[PDB]
């Protein structure tokens, strides 16, 4: 398969600008070399000239060392790092921390063991990508081996990190988690549907604490899988971006300046939160107009919420391109502030795109209905249909991939190379969001349809593996990353959840028949916060394998760690001390 | 002053059981001096013998090299140790922890350096107490000092710790921190009075915020102190309580019997809150009766409920005896859970005893007082009646104290030892009840009477020296114990706000004139969510010097601290590579 080569340098060259082009190839090789990389060029597609890097064992060793030195530093490594530059990795070498340790040796700035060749801040204005190859030995077997199986065992996730780094099999032990504790409300809510009729207060309690006990065991597994990978705490090194554009140095940038631009995201929410509410409000106004004076065969007349959902990939798409404009023109310091706020615009993008034609037919067309007059006779109260519409909801997205998916020398190393730099970098944080949003949808609007968690259930299995082919085949390997959680998304869960046990509720008491509406409101918060904090106890006192682990690291530690002067010269010692003791209980 | 006493035993001996207790004090001395501790013997009042106790600076030099080994090994104490038992304590040997370090070393098991002389639990049935002397010149100097002054400084504080160690300079900061950050509910307490006529919205708003924010800065304050002291993360360390009876080793104690006797406190709890609210039911069944047929000059309306509060004191003793017995006779192993238990015991009692009369005037009588009617015939809706009854409590406490204040050779050390001897031990949980029960008036019910919170202000300041005299004059010195927070008493505050968010609001709805009531409810508990996410948010991205400490020393301690063989053979070299690439755009 692959010719031992490590990573891959694009370096564009157009036909224009060739003269300053030279200039970069031939400084690259040099600030490649100087760090100690073996380097080969070779063509590409479209006047593009591929390099092929790798690394001298002994440097190598030594880069390996200085980097378990720094994650000894800052805790991460509790463990002593090694005894020298020696054999000591006898601490394996694993393909996951080699590429991300080459990758740092690569585009780390020339000041700490490095030579900054980023594609985007600096003079580097020609390479277009650095990435490492796809062993397609291996991608094969993992793929034909995820479709045989039913469950996946923790050595799949584990021989995940061994190839993509932390990042992904972070995502896909959070996938396999969430879609295994899908079966409780898959099972009850098929349950309530079968014999509580529609729009079941039980079932929304069940769901709520379904959500609190998946939220607080996902953080009990998340620490768990932390320190079994070794990255636990890996959140506090806080690595600078190399686009950060800086002012002054004591590098530095003026608050109020990032205060100010980020001051913009409040136009833009609300210029998108209107376009959004304006769109399906016109939706909805069609939809109960021709569900008034019209003629079927039933079906057709939540045809405008699927013509919705169907064109909402391309309106989301959209946003998120803009909220990236965004974000990169308001500069971040470090990659984690950067990617918490993008995070946060995708989802509250996102969160409008996918739940506020929902939200308008549930808390704003059912309790008055009478405001949609203007609109029905521009164009000239049923409780479940929102039932009605939850389920076409929570069936548009698989109905329409599986649509989708119906309509459907060493030349052969340099074309396969050439074929898979063409091809885009994988963003687990769209998986991420795509999974929270489908987790929104199980605690807000199950109640509504309550077997939309089977069908959620079924798509998660199904994504399991189509994740799995789509970074396989679809997408470029990613640079192996090293985070000790799934980021800032478990915090937009828990708002899911807190506000999902308020939604759910509302609808029951809204879709069955004011104070009573309150007095449910408050109880089912009330009883999400006591559940919540009944299973943070529960699971607080209870044992878990790396709380062991590093008290049996701290004890291993620990075994190889291991006037007056008269007053007081009366009875200098001790039989003196006794006798006196004795006679002096005698004389009483 | 004293003659270098470090310690004192009181061993009791009495008429009868003298053979034994000869045995006794004849191993209590071999115990003591095989630690290699001075000792002394002289007369007590009442058949008493007491020992005089102190250290041999080596032995004393090589124990406190231990104890700073073993918080280097927890991580409460980050660097390094000590050299050798050499001359490294030019880190000072400050008193505070001197004397903790003798008295682990006089009470801790034979196994790990000591000679178990605890008092309760083995056969040293006879020792009364061990404790430390009273410094009478530090002590007078400390009294008149504090009361010279207007603020005290964190010199002050400091001075507490080195001279009484962790909890009881934690007490005196969370004490001050507290009387300092009342000015502000003082001011617009005083100002919503004035101007706002009562039971103000706003005011309750203005209370709730300043709540969270005293309960952040606080955990803010209480983390800089922790760092600041050295005791930071001595909370980890779990250590055995010894009247812990165990059954069989593995020390274990089955779980289910803990939980069987713990459930005693189901049906002690329903038998207090049955008898304390049959008690305040009568009470103001007779206020209601003597306010409706009777003649006062008014005043004495309420005097059922002075009666009470008066009496309030006695109730809550013996109900804190009650709980210390129950939690006594259930096993508990650590001394911090033994210690979170019986203050989650006392402050459930003491909430009750104290905020219950409140709670039925404002939440029972108020919306329904149409239930009193067996009691008022049994003897034969005032809104803003509840401001009085507050009023009243607020003021009873002072006034009543008040009121009792008005009403009001080496012969002389050895008075003076025989005098402290007959002291209690200081109860620093006693006045951190007491302060959370004021903090629980303040955030629950000043909304009713809005000038309570000048009159806990005066009684804070009052306070701040009043229990420096308690300590100083009609308390035995305490042990010097460390501890990184206030303990568990954080929640219990934690829950009051939340309450309290919740009951003023309510309050601000009852005396002013349903589904209002719960709109008002939800609204204040979500604003107080928002505030305090808000103010966690703001304190989180706040520097503290705790912080840049940590990250100094973290720096500091880094400063110190410091086929594929054809292909890859084609261009071995740098000057062939580029050479090549020249060549090789040259071909395009
Ligand atoms: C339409 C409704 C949108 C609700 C927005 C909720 C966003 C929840 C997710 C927000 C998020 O993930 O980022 C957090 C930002 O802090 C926040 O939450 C502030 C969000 C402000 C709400 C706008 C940082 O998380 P961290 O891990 O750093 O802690
Ligand atoms: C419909 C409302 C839309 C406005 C959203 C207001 C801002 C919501 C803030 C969302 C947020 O970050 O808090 C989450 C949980 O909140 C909660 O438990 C409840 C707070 C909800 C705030 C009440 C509105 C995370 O929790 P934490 O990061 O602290 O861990
Ligand atoms: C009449 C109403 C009484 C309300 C009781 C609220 C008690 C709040 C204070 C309880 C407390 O301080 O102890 C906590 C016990 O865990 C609890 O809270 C459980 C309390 C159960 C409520 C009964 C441990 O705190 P930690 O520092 O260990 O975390
Ligand atoms: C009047 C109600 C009486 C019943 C009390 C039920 C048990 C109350 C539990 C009290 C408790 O320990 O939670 C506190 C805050 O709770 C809260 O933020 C709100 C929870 C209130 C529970 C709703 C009732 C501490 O917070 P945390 O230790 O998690 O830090």
């Amino acid at each position: 398969s692959n010719f031992g080569v490590d990573f891959v340098i694009h370096y564009k060259v157009p036909a224009a600008e060739r003269d300053e082009a030279e200039a970069g190839f031939v400084q690259l090789i040099r600030a490649l070399t100087t760090v100690g990389l073996a380097t080969e060029v070779r063509h590409g597609e479209n006047e593009s000239l591929l390099v092929f890097v790798k690394v001298s064992p002994d440097l190598f060793a030594k880069q390996v060392y200085r980097a378990r030195l720094g994650d000894w530093l800052h805790g991460v490594r509790v463990s002593a790092p090694h005894n020298d530059i020696a054999q000591a990795l006898q601490e394996p070498v694993v393909e996951a921390e080699r590429l991300r340790l080459i990758y740092l040796m690569i585009t780390k700035p020339h000041n700490e063991g490095g030579a900054g060749v980023t594609p985007t801040n600096a003079k580097w204005k020609h390479v277009e990508s650095i990435f490492p190859l796809h062993s397609h030995s291996f991608n094969k077997e993992w793929i034909k081996k995820w479709s045989s199986k039913y469950t996946l065992e923790q050595t799949d996730i584990d021989n995940i990190r061994d190839k993509f780094g932390e990042s992904v099999a972070f995502y896909f032990a959070f996938l396999r988690s969430y879609f295994r504790f899908l079966v409780i409300p898959s099972a009850f809510g098929f349950g309530a549907w079968l014999l509580l009729g529609q729009f079941s207060y039980l079932y929304a309690l069940l769901c709520g604490l379904w959500s609190v006990v998946f939220f607080e065991y996902w953080k009990k597994q998340e620490v768990d899988l932390a320190v079994q990978w070794g990255v636990r705490g890996v959140s506090s090194i806080q690595q600078s971006r190399p686009e950060f554009e800086w002012e002054h140095e004591a590098k530095v940038y003026p608050p109020m300046k990032r205060v100010k631009t980020q001051l913009l995201q409040i136009p833009f929410a609300l210029a998108c939160v209107v376009a959004l509410g304006a769109l399906i409000v016109t939706c909805n106004s069609l939809e109960v107009f021709i569900n008034e004076v019209y003629s079927g065969p039933q079906y057709l007349g939540f045809l405008p919420t699927i013509f919705l959902v169907i064109g909402t990939p391309t309106i989301s798409g959209v946003l998120m391109g803009a909220a990236e404009k965004l974000n990169a023109m308001e500069n971040y310091a470090t990659v984690d502030a950067h990617d918490a706020a993008l995070i946060q615009k995708q989802f509250v993008l996102n969160f409008m795109t996918s739940y506020m034609a929902l939200f308008f037919t549930a808390f704003v067309y059912i309790p008055f209905g009478h405001i949609l007059h203007p609109f029905l006779n521009f164009w000239r109260i049923n409780p479940a249909r929102i039932s009605n519409q939850m389920f076409y909801f929570t069936v548009t997205p698989q109905i329409v991939n599986f649509a989708t998916e119906v309509v459907v020398e060493e030349a052969e190393f340099l074309q396969r190379v050439r074929e898979e730099c063409t091809l885009e970098e994988y963003d687990v944080s769209g998986d991420y969001r795509e999974m929270v949003m489908q987790f929104g949808y199980v605690a807000m609007f199950s109640v509504a349809w309550p077997l939309a968690a089977c069908c959620f259930l079924v798509n998660n299995w199904v994504e399991l593996r189509s994740d799995a082919l789509k970074i396989a085949i679809s997408s470029r390997r990613p640079i192996p990353w090293r985070t000790d959680s799934i980021g800032p998304w478990l915090t937009a869960l828990s708002f899911l959840s807190w506000l999902g046990s308020i939604t759910s509720s509302a609808i029951v008491y809204l879709c069955s028949n004011a104070w009573g509406l309150l007095l449910s409101i408050l109880f089912a918060e009330h009883f999400y916060l006591v559940v919540q904090l009944a299973v943070r106890f529960v699971l607080s006192k209870l044992d878990s394998p790396g709380l062991q682990k590093e008290r049996k690291e701290r004890f291993q530690t620990k075994k190889r760690l291991l006037p007056e002067e008269m007053f007081w010269q009366r009875q200098r010692g001790m039989q003196e001390t006794i006798e006196i003791g004795r006679r002096m209980i005698e004389q009483q």
